[PDB]
RNA sequence: UUAGC
């Protein structure tokens, strides 16, 4: 550690709380990490003097491994395949050895890549080279799901150690984590990295690097040293910053070393990957004594996924785990895999825990924390095998005999019908009905705005679409000599701009190209890029499944993304007396096929929509006439709507299948179209759809099916008492179904478990492999919920891994910065130990902060101030003379949070600059007599701010592009939007009123003139860059910390003229003996108390954000949040309302509605935070999670605390700067360690006026 | 070649 310490000395106190931060110190510190070599950080590792309790027995079969040829083989296709021995998964990549195939590197000798020798046989087709090469590749690949080299993240994490126990400001003590000397996955990397290496020179296994993985030349090294390093890291950065149990840190490393063990490392801990969630959170408190849980109460509409905390529900034995026990098969689960050992004491200490708290839930989420957090590799085609080849199983068909004779394509599902699909029918005929029969649904703005859904700079299996359209000859413009890149569904958008929907429909049925995707824990999954003809015929389908969400069931829509993920509704659920059973249905995809659902969803959309959407085209496509056989004998011609042609068209390639084209460049020769009837990930009905079926069909069961397979009379109340718009919440293929407790308690467990085994027996009917599970736990979207608390799972969240599907090499370095941002950000979410999170951030950033730049021999540097990472979000740790740890991680970003930091020091700032030299006579309004300008500018404090608002990759604009074909394209972008008349006649008027009412007013006028714009820069960004355009960027980021400045930005500046005065701590919001989030504990006190005096966020944060907007949805390529602004802006500068009619003309609006909307906004109270937004004001993310409304509302006081002040009293015109205001003083609040408290309006500058127009000023002059 | 939200 003298080693580390001789080094960053100096940096080391500064993120410790000990010495202030400097940015002389920290890029020195920078240098520092640039200049360790590899093999440096090892040298380092070995002069820790580690603790007997940190070894375990380290199996020697990790090393010696048999060839990965009896692994592989070639099959009657004559595609590589992995041979299988452990079952039908044992298809990963396996343990073996990997320097036989070795060609030792120019210059690294030591290092080595795949030989070229065996290549080029692959390439030849050479089987044995091939299996070879494979096993190469794929080995490589593996190695390559991690952000960076692991050495920088372990490098950071000595640094970051070796400032010893960190003070805590609140509870004025010193932690007590253990120490590295007691870290078992350190100790674990050392070693095994150490045996690998032997007499070698060179300490690290492996190399992650640009030209590719490389491999340390050791007969000891195995495909699976890099996966089992990974985890290792990971472990040992958590038990030091997560403050996690060290011994549970260790079984979590057994399992490891036992997958390292294994025959293939991805594969054992797929199988095992539960261990630690079925020996805790699966099976706490059997026998429950004390505690407190939440006691929440669901506003109505339940919809709104609103909910009010109420106290807190004294816990008992009469709440204890009621649910079924997994001992057994856990037990058994163990035994299988050899793991027998930890799954015992596992299950021995989850028994120890009869009171649920603080402490037992940090238990949970200690040992959920030790899954590997690998991102799960296999080739290709592993994965199109495994995934596009099982069929459901639909046990009770629906006989031949219910189907009318064909229109076109589809059948009506006859209304005789004894099947169950008589219900899943009439649901998607009544939402297909009304969702037809809406006007908006024929207005051509929404008709663009779904056009443009899929009209994105991501691919649409381009070359296939136009080869099918070949086949027809049918040539698309390849407009040649564009800078755009050509595989975007926006350039597709462009080539099909002015063809009729009769010659594109063949592209319905081309090929579909492949696309990948791996998961922390789970297998990867294959994706099918669809083309934009198949995504628009896809409308009728993705639009009655939006209709059924919105209006039939309960469901929350999103990707996930915490906060967002609902976590109320977690809580509620999961508090005694209420009782949630997880549902999931296994194989989705592969299960909404023709014979069961599509055919029907088909049928009902088809026949539903016929009425309203009768004779007219819908989103290009034109009506048109089928053949019509529905009655015996009578077969005539039907004229069917436009909209129905989508679903004929659509019918016709969810028959057929899809075409999916495999070339995996992993595995040599191993090119082949795989045709399956599993149903589409990238299609735009996707996700609806499926959220959709789910309702639909436990919609059916507790209303029909259940009641007539049981006469329990419990069963039957219990059912009764369920519905699907009440007590079922879906998204996709997830179900949380919501079981009400009453004062008598809760519901029966015999009877549930009733009622799920129904539900089990019911899904195989219609080939639905229900995944159901009653265990005392609520998880949904990947969160994690026990009595009202909620568990974070930080395995999930793999600080040193990434996804890497795709060959291509990493983003230039300039992006990994951003990445480290989110590593730091997800601590937060997650609720790792503050200043322990802090300051290793500090050390991880610092690492990443400096980079080398060439120019032609110009060998420079970049480096990014710390103060860039502030900017960024990164809380300061102690600066300008002041208390450390004064600043919590909620400080806002950017603006608003440089405001926040400055604001809580600015005297400290003042007294300190002067101190040191930094004096003036001028007399600033904000830093009194100190130079600040010359301080901030020599402390790059200045450059920093304005270096962190700089593109951080490279931008293709500029490339020379050929005015005409620039032209052509734009056209052609502008006619596919400009489709209907009336959209563009709209745009127009507006247009004209604007130059009348308010050009002038405002200057970033959002039009729809501007999207081709936008699409067209958005298909250029795609393209891949030249190593030109990324000098071009370090010379920007290079020239920003050259310049000098004199002030930051313009907004910046007006609200440091704002001063407040922090006074009394807030009330508890919540009781602090709550769990609310494992982690966040009286023993993490600033997120903790952050918690407690602010509150949690009770409320769905989409729900809630959709209240601050005026508009929901715009043509995708303008912004909804720009829109928004653009209205309250002109509002604000006292532009007339034909101005806002104006604006809403021009994006797409009928003069109508226009007027109405207009009219609307003119007269309207604006909420603080949509108002905020004027000003470009967000809610920090980092907020999300805590109740950020009422902080706003009733503790950001605006009348001064003794009274009204002249410079503090808001203008009468001017309310809106009450909405400012309120961001200001939250932000202060907010980023103050401890307690949220009350914070008072103390002064205005130049008084509330000045601000005003000085704020107007910035209003009406962006983007000038 | 590398999807929808
Ligand atoms: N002032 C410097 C010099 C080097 N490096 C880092 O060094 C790395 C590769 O070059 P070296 O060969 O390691 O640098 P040298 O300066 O030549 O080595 P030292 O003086 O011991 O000789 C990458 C580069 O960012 C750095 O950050 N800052
Ligand atoms: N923004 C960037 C990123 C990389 N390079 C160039 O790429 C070359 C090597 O790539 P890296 O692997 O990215 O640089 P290294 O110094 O070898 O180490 P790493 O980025 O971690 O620092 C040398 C460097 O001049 C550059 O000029 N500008
Ligand atoms: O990036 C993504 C991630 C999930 N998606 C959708 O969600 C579901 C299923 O969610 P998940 O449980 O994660 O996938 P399964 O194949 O069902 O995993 P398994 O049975 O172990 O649960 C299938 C997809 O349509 C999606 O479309 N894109
Ligand atoms: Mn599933
Ligand atoms: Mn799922």
């Amino acid at each position: 550690s003298s080693m580390i310490l001789t080094q960053f000395g100096p940096f080391i106190e500064s993120i410790s709380g000990i010495t202030d931060q400097s940015n002389d110190v920290f890029e020195d510190a920078a240098k520092a990490f640039s200049m360790f070599t590899r093999s440096d950080v090892y040298k380092a590792l070995d002069e820790i003097p580690f603790s007997d309790d940190a070894m375990l027995p380290i199996p020697p079969t990790i090393y010696t491994k048999p060839s990965h040829d009896s692994y592989y083989y070639i099959d009657a296709l004559n595609r590589v395949r992995r041979k299988t021995y452990q079952g039908p998964d044992d298809v990963y990549v396996p343990n073996c050895s990997i320097v036989e195939l070795l060609e030792p590197h120019e210059t690294l000798t030591s290092y080595g890549r795949l030989s070229e020798a065996i290549e080029n046989r692959a390439k030849d087709g050479d089987s044995q080279a091939r299996i070879a090469t494979t096993y190469g590749r794929i080995a490589e690949s593996q190695a390559r799901q991690i952000k960076a080299p692991l050495e920088k993240f372990v490098l950071a994490l000595l640094v970051a150690e070796a400032g010893g126990s960190l003070y805590d400001p609140v509870l004025q003590k010193y932690d007590e984590i253990p120490d590295l000397s007691h870290n078992c996955p350190l100790w674990c990397f050392r070693e095994i990295c150490r045996h690998i290496s032997g007499p070698l020179p060179d300490r690290a296994p492996y190399l992650y690097l640009s030209a590719g993985v490389f491999w340390l030349m050791s007969p000891r090294m195995t495909s699976a040293i890099p996966p089992l390093l990974s985890d290792l890291v990971n472990l040992a950065i958590l038990q030091q910053t997560a403050g996690l149990d060290p011994s549970l840190v260790k079984l979590g490393v057994q399992i490891c070393l036992h997958a390292a063990a294994s025959s293939s490392y991805s594969w054992f801990i797929l199988k095992t990957k539960s261990i630690f969630p079925q020996n805790t959170l699966h099976s706490m408190y059997e026998s429950l004594e004390g505690g407190y849980c939440p006691n929440l109460e669901w506003l109505e509409p339940r919809s709104d996924y609103k909910f009010m905390y109420m106290g807190v529900m004294p816990l008992s034995a009469k709440y204890a785990r009621s649910a079924p026990s997994n001992d057994k098969k856990a037990r058994e689960l163990g035994e299988k895999y050899g793991l027998s050992s930890v799954v015992g004491e596992l299950r021995k200490r989850t028994k120890t825990y009869v009171k649920h708290d603080f402490a037992s839930v940090r238990y949970i989420r200690d040992a959920m924390a030790c899954t590997s957090g690998i991102f799960l590799v296999r080739t290709p085609t592993e994965t199109v095998l495994q995934e596009y080849t099982q069929s459901p199983e639909i046990k009770v068909p629906i006989p031949q005999k219910d189907w009318t004779g064909p229109i076109g394509e589809i059948r009506i599902l006859k209304d005789t019908t004894s099947s169950i699909a008589r219900y899943l029918y009439r649901t998607w005929y009544l939402a297909a009905a009304r969702m037809a029969a809406q006007p908006r649904t024929w207005d051509p703005l929404f008709q663009a705005i779904m056009r443009s859904q899929y009209v994105t700079a991501r691919g649409g299996s381009g070359a296939a679409l136009r080869e099918s359209l070949y086949a027809i000859n049918v040539s698309l413009p390849d407009f040649k000599g564009l800078p755009v890149k050509a595989a975007t569904k926006i350039f597709q958008a462009a080539q099909l701009a002015n063809l009729p929907f009769s010659h594109t429909s063949v592209a319905i049925l081309a090929d579909t190209s492949m696309g990948l995707r791996n998961q922390v824990q789970r297998r990867p999954r294959s994706i099918m890029p669809l083309n934009v003809p198949q995504q628009q015929v896809s409308a009728p389908h993705t639009l009655t499944a939006d209709y059924i969400n919105y209006h039939m069931n309960l469901s929350p829509t999103s990707g996930s993304a915490v906060i967002e993920k609902v976590i109320p509704l977690g809580v509620y659920a999961s508090s005694p007396p209420n009782q949630s059973i997880n549902i999931d249905i296994s194989a989705c995809d592969a299960s909404i096929t023709w014979d069961f659902f599509l055919s029907v969803i088909m049928a009902a959309i088809h026949e539903g929509v016929a009425s309203s959407s009768i004779g007219k085209p819908f989103m290009g496509v034109p009506a048109s006439i089928v053949n019509d056989e529905s009655v015996v004998g009578v077969r005539a011609a039907r004229p069917i709507s436009g909209m129905q042609n989508m679903i004929q068209h659509l019918s016709k390639l969810y028959k057929r299948g899809f075409s999916y084209r495999v070339n995996d460049s992993f595995s040599p020769g191993n090119d082949f179209t795989h045709m399956t009837t599993t149903f589409p990930s990238g299609s735009t009905a996707t996700s609806t759809e499926h959220t959709a079926n789910n309702s639909t069909m436990m919609e059916t069961f507790l209303t029909v099916w259940g009641p007539e397979h049981t006469d329990d009379p419990d069963v039957l109340r219990l059912m009764k008492s369920l519905t699907i718009q009440r007590n079922y919440v879906c998204q996709g293929d997830d179900g949380l179904m919501i079981i009400d407790g009453t004062t008598a308690g809760k519901v029966n467990s015999e009877t549930i478990q009733n009622d799920l085994e129904l539900i089990s027996k019911y899904g195989e009917e219609f080939g639905w492999k229900y995944d159901i599970a009653y265990d005392g736990t609520a998880e949904y979207l990947k969160l994690y919920f026990i009595f009202g608390c909620r568990i974070p799972n930080l395995s999930r969240h793999p600080i040193v891994g990434k996804e890497r599907a795709n060959s291509s090499a990493e983003e230039p370095w300039p992006a990994i910065l951003d990445q480290i941002m989110g590593v730091f950000f997800n601590g937060v979410h997650d609720g790792l130990q503050w200043q322990r999170w802090i300051r290793y951030s500090w050390a991880l950033c610092c690492a990443f902060s400096r980079q080398r730049t060439m120019i032609g021999e110009s060998v420079g540097y970049l480096q990014y101030p710390m103060w860039s990472f502030v900017y960024w979000g990164l809380p300061l740790v102690k600066a300008f003379g002041s208390d450390p740890w004064i600043f919590s991680w909620y400080m806002p970003t950017g603006d608003l949070g440089m405001y926040s930091w400055i604001s809580l020091i600015r005297p400290l700032m003042t007294r300190w600059m002067v101190a040191n030299g930094y004096v003036t006579d001028r007399c600033s309004t904000v830093f009194g007599n100190a130079d600040y300008r010359r301080c901030f500018n020599e402390l790059k404090l200045y450059q920093g701010y304005y270096m962190a608002q700089l593109p951080r990759n490279p931008k293709k604009s500029g490339r020379a592009a050929s005015r005409e074909v620039r032209e052509q394209f734009t056209q052609a972008l502008s006619d596919y939007l400009m489709q209907n008349p009336e959209l563009k006649s709209r745009v127009l008027r507006g247009r004209s009123e604007w130059e009348k009412y308010g050009a002038g007013i405002i200057h970033n006028p959002p039009s729809l003139f501007d999207v081709p714009h936008k699409w067209y820069q958005g298909a250029q960004e795609a393209a891949i860059a030249t190593r030109e355009e990324l000098a071009e960027m370090d010379e920007t980021l290079m020239r920003a910390r050259r310049h000098s400045y004199s002030s930051f930005s313009k907004l910046l500046e007006a609200y440091l003229l704002v001063k407040w005065r922090m006074c009394e701590a807030r009330e508890p919001s919540v009781d602090l003996r709550l769990p609310l989030c494992a982690g966040i504990d009286p023993l993490n006190s600033d997120p903790f108390l952050k918690m407690v005096s602010v509150g949690p966020m009770l409320q769905s944060t989409r729900k809630y954000f959709a209240q601050t907007l005026f508009m929901a949805k715009t043509v995708s390529g303008l912004d909804v949040n720009a829109i928004d602004s653009a209205l309250l802006r002109l509002r604000t500068l006292g532009a007339d309302k034909k101005a806002l009619t104006a604006q809403l003309l021009m994006v797409g609006l009928q003069e109508s509605e226009a007027d109405a909307l207009a009219g609307k906004i003119m007269l309207q109270d604006v909420n603080t935070v949509q108002l905020a937004r004027v000003v470009n004001l967000a809610v920090p993310d980092t907020w999300m999670s805590l109740d950020f409304d009422s902080m706003f509302k009733h503790h950001v006081k605006l009348l001064p605390k003794d009274g009204r002040h002249l410079n503090t009293d808001i203008p009468p015109r001017m309310g809106w700067l009450r909405a400012i205001l309120r961001f200001l003083g939250a932000g202060m609040v907010m980023t103050a360690t401890g307690v949220a408290v009350d914070i008072y309006l103390e002064d205005i500058h130049g008084g509330g006026r000045s601000l005003g127009q000085r704020f107007m000023t910035w209003m009406r002059q962006e983007g000038r």
